[PDB]
């Protein structure tokens, strides 16, 4: 459902996070 | 790159409004 869509879209952001890193 | 990240991110929001109708 929709927190499982926002918890997907917090693991991209932490994946860019890395990656700008 | 930035702006296909982005893009890939409307992709993944226009499915979740699809979904969440
Ligand atoms: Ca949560
Ligand atoms: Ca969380
Ligand atoms: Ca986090
Ligand atoms: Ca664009």
């Amino acid at each position: 459902g929709e927190e499982e869509y926002q918890e997907m879209l917090e693991n991209l952001r932490e994946a860019e996070v890395k990656k700008n890193a």
